[PDB]
């Protein structure tokens, strides 16, 4: 975890996505199928 209230307020790699918890991603179960929140 690194986005979200999770670990308080960042981002991952790019402007992807980020999960309900805090979870940014833009390929694992964060962004495509997972949690995503923001994108998917």
């Amino acid at each position: 975890f690194q986005c979200g209230r999770q670990a308080g307020g960042a981002r991952c790699s790019n402007g992807l996505c980020c999960s309900q918890f805090g979870y940014c991603g833009s390929t694992p179960p964060y962004c495509g199928a997972g949690q995503c929140q923001s994108q998917c």
